């Protein structure tokens, strides 16, 4: 019954027996068993190969998550938002917020679902908070000096500090009960209402050819125009976006036809329910048999092909039907399931690396999960600042993290409480590194709250350079205390 | 004979017996016994109420100190200074310096008078030094870029570093003997002489209506003009300044009549000696009886009313007599006694909070005493910079702390040695937080000494932002080591 | 057989017996025995005098090293470089690099030659790296904003980071074997080749009167023109440069006659071989007798005077002979031997101070050796920036440290391996301060690598102020952990 963190203190011939009958480290969900693979699929000689290969697979999964969220998830959420006839700011605080922060939220939802990994979620949430408010905001001001917006800044910084200190309290007590989770969700509702009300009160005051081009991930002219590095990224993510364009339908509101592609969409109307049944709960309910008479994948593919022929006959190949926002909805679902599968694999990899090297969940979440999840927003915000709109970038910077922390903790803990039939989610402490992380986030927030108003909201290079120096120093201190030079 | 820091390890029914016969924490001065009140006047259920109420009382006492020093003490010192026909710079380095730094000096004088509290004085002096040279000077440069004055800066920084390192030596040896205290006062005399000589060598090279308006603390037009927050502060300090205008006489040199208010002043000529006899040594001498025939408060009120009628008859209600600078002197005395009473109460509150929560004198004096004492200069210096005179603000910033440390340690230790009949004041060490505070002050001074000349005395936003970041980090480290995450 | 760090725990009457028969601290090179002197030449009463005197002697030796390198070593290297008809950039990366970094390299060569002192070399190399990339580069940007050169910066920063991480690996393994040393030298060769190839591909894309004036170290007009401080430095280094001008010949390429001074040079053609034989290995091979018939100093002085008369007769007193670049070579040798003697004395002083005060080699090399060695580079680079060429200063800043670390570790360890007949140089760890130093250098490099490109290579005051603050904080942390307040 030994904890399988004790697998590196065994004779190398008996690590198979341990890994294959110790139940302490069996992935809660997923497809690949990374720890049987790392220990006795590869020969003990070449352990560094297994770990280098796992790190490259982690990086490619982060690319998968970013590409899926930016190009397929968020436009479908926007299609639904426009279909419901909402304004710009309510949309940008609810639907576009969900779309922009998808990777963090799904990562927290997966980590909170298992007692052994719940320390990854806390580390990743606080670490992403520390990273976005120092490196991204600072870099935005270094790239371009601008005059920041007062009211969004003060609103966002105040709400974020309240949410953060509430989470420190929950960490200290050592638990999250469903009253606390419902409190997180209630605070989010109050934030959306205050944004709406403040912005209102201040405003008043041949088929086959089009199928082949539809499935074609790449355009000749742009690819011939970009540099070498952009070509390299495009060829890196070509398989990802081929599977995406093949299996998720995207409704786009700016277009005249609204990306209506009659053969492609009427074929995904068969392809996508199969992806749902195979991906939901990693397939257990997919292969489950009802009654022993009608198999499950068979019935879903049969009904899918029936209704795909039904819609193919009923529509012509020029003008969309009157109800393809349901294509928007169906695309939302299967984009969400793709993100869920990628996040489950990422969390399993990080857990296995923690078992092998006897690392802590806090440092793994603090560094690798946080950076991998924040690469997307960093890229988006820096591009927006360089184009000539740094007010928008600095606003979105502080606007995203509130949604992330609040919805992530709320939903993740609530769903764990519901499926587990428990009354609380225990937050066991991983040493005293969690309090170093907490104090780093706290002081960062305090520095921004004092500095930006005192500059009269005129931000420049000095502010960003100070924040960048602070982040480098914090990371060095974390690494030095994790590996045992400075012990607390 | 147990130390009453051991009162929180007793059965809650026996905390009365301890607090009322343990002599370890029977404070030797003041009016209110905060520790009997916190333990068994309030029911043990609602201890947080007692402490919230004590924190609000601390804040109001800091407001009392600031209002009394700025409006009543310093103008009387200036009235005496002008009456003696002094120049601007000698006055600004002696009399106006005393007036501007009153709260720090009286706080140190009170803390040094008791072996159990002498750690508050060291913490407060070093902490105010760290705060003024990072947050106030930095904020001055952030608000407005300017070209600093070379000679005042170099003079002040050199003198301050000598005084600070001398105090580190005294701390290391663990004592202050009266030779050291007289040395502090001698260094102050040398500093004043060098300022005089350098500035010279570089320059050469119905009655009732006026009584009611005299007692009226508030003016209609200004109050109607200010915002909500200023109205709130005015109504907060109306009782304070009513008692002040009632009991301390102010002679003002710019006015044509020199705030001569015949009925008000000839009535304070009775009111003020009573305040002196009731406030001196918290009243022990006041109620003491001489000979058993003539009571003390009676004789002072009798002589006061006699001489008040005598001066009322002898003067007319338009032109001051030829000797009301004696009103300036009498106002100086009773302003000083008000400040002494407020500082005694503040020190007793901090000591009680240290006993209850088992905190150290160093951290309490490092933060609460230092911030409460420095709010005044912060406000004055930031207003001066925003008005368009940041050279003056940056000069006064480094000019005040020399007076504070030098006169505070000198006088406080000298008076304790005199009343105690001892030969030294023992400086017992409160752990290794005092050396963290010492090194923070040292590095702050070294950074300013290198940076300002290297910029060619052209100061801007980057300097101040670096200093602000350093102060936030230092406070976080102090809090983290006090509460036990990082132990030394 | 006790370690003589245990000499301060003995009765003061028996410290002579220990110091004169303990072989643990009998230094194996140099002229003065600093530890016999500090313990029982001076009376035990006045130990502070011995140490103050030793600190002044250390400072004067650092001045000796700087004056010898800048005025006598480097011009001779340049004379050889021009004589071989090289271009500007190859010369500036090989010969002028050697000349500019002489003190660091000779210091490392001396420290690595003894197991007891090899910790001084690591500390000094890493500490000089930390100092040059924070204080010198930062000060250059504070003095003058400029647009930095991209390609030199990126080349230099990349090569330096590779060299530094390679040395951390060698430190972790605990050894340097001659394969590693040859690897250091091979990396240096690759760096020189890449600089050459990149710059090429981007470019294509009465006798007695002249003798007395020759020996005259001082000029009247300049000395009458400078200030008091410059006069003080000139009189401080007059004896140094008198011995230098007397015993080392300098060939200078800009001059019309090329500093050809017929009597002075034909006399140094006797004087200099004597200095070589007396300075090489501190004189052991000098006084060694061959055969017992011809003494060594006698034969060298005899042959020297013979060939000096021979060259005096053969040449006239106006035009140089056709081969005085051999004077350049002979001057190179004896300048190198002067630098070697001064560096040996400096290392012996630091070792004795470590034994007396029980300090570590890491902190001694981190601060005193690093600062003393880098004063020259800082003076040269700050003067160059103030004159109006800050691109050149910022280039030389990062270009010097690569040569320093790479050639210093390579040659020092290689020569120790060769003379010792061993297979490796053991790098024993002095606690956990070496890892604090390593992490400081690492983060500094990372900050510069991120910040400078992000600013678009437009450098100003904010960058330098951040770097200066970081260096002050790092030094305070080092001092606080060495003296035991913060223990790791």
């Amino acid at each position: 019954m030994a904890d399988c963190r004790a697998v590196c203190s065994l004779n190398t011939s008996d690590r198979c027996d341990f890994v294959k009958r110790n139940p302490d480290c069996h992935s809660e969900g997923g497809y690949l068993d990374y720890l049987k693979g790392i220990f006795c699929y590869f020969p003990p000689n070449l352990l560094p190969l297994a770990i280098t290969l796992y790190v490259f697979w982690l990086l490619y999964l982060f690319l998968i998550l970013g590409v899926t969220a930016a190009k397929f998830f968020c436009p479908n959420l926007s299609a639904i938002s426009t279909s419901l006839k909402l304004s710009h700011n309510v949309a940008g605080v609810t639907f576009l917020a969900f779309g922009n922060g998808a990777p963090d939220i799904f990562s927290a939802l997966v980590a909170f679902s298992d007692p052994r990994t719940a320390g990854l979620a806390i580390g990743a949430l606080f670490g992403a908070g520390v990273l976005v408010t120092t490196v991204v905001a600072g870099g935005i001001t270094i790239l371009r000096p601008f005059m920041a917006a007062s009211r969004p800044f003060l609103r966002d910084i105040t709400f974020y500090m309240v949410a953060v200190f509430l989470t420190f309290t929950a960490l200290y007590l050592g638990r999250i009960t469903l009253v606390w989770a419902l409190g997180y969700l209630g605070l989010y509702v109050f934030y959306v209402v205050t944004v709406i009300i403040c912005t209102w009160v201040y405003q008043r005051q041949t088929t086959g050819q089009i199928l082949l081009q539809a499935l074609n991930p790449l355009d000749y002219r742009k690819w011939r125009t970009q540099s070498i590095s952009c070509k390299l990224l495009k060829v890196a993510k070509l398989p990802v976006e081929f599977l995406l364009l093949l299996t998720v339908p995207v409704v786009d509101p700016d277009k005249d036809d609204r990306n209506w592609k009659r053969p492609l969409n009427c074929l995904q109307l068969v392809i996508s329910p199969l992806v749902l049944v195979l991906t939901l709960q990693s397939g257990v309910y997919g292969i489950y048999e009802i009654g022993g008479l009608l198999p499950v994948w068979a019935v879903v593919v049969i009904v899918g092909t029936a209704l795909a022929s039904v819609t193919f006959f009923a529509t012509s190949n020029s003008e969309p039907p009157r109800l393809h926002w349901l294509f928007a909805f169906l695309g939302f679902l299967t984009s969400a399931l793709w993100i869920n599968a990628a996040a489950t694999e990422v969390v399993n990899i990080l857990r296995s690396l923690g078992v092998v090297f006897r690392l802590s969940n806090t440092v793994l979440g603090l560094t690798l999960l946080a950076w991998g999840n924040s690469i997307g927003d960093a890229f988006s915000d820096f591009t927006l600042a360089r184009q000539g709109y740094p007010r928008m970038a600095f606003s979105a910077c502080f606007g995203g993290i509130i949604f992330n922390i609040l919805v992530g903790v709320g939903l993740g803990c609530l769903l764990q409480i519901v499926r587990s039939h428990a009354s609380e989610v225990k937050l066991e402490p991983d040493g005293l590194l969690v309090w170093v992380l907490a104090s780093a986030l706290g002081l960062s927030l305090v520095f921004s709250l004092v500095s930006v108003p005192l500059q009269c909201f005129q931000l420049s290079k000095a502010y960003g350079l100070c924040l960048l120096l602070f982040y480098i120093c914090f990371i060095v201190v974390v690494l030095l205390t994790e590996f045992g030079v400075i012990h607390l």
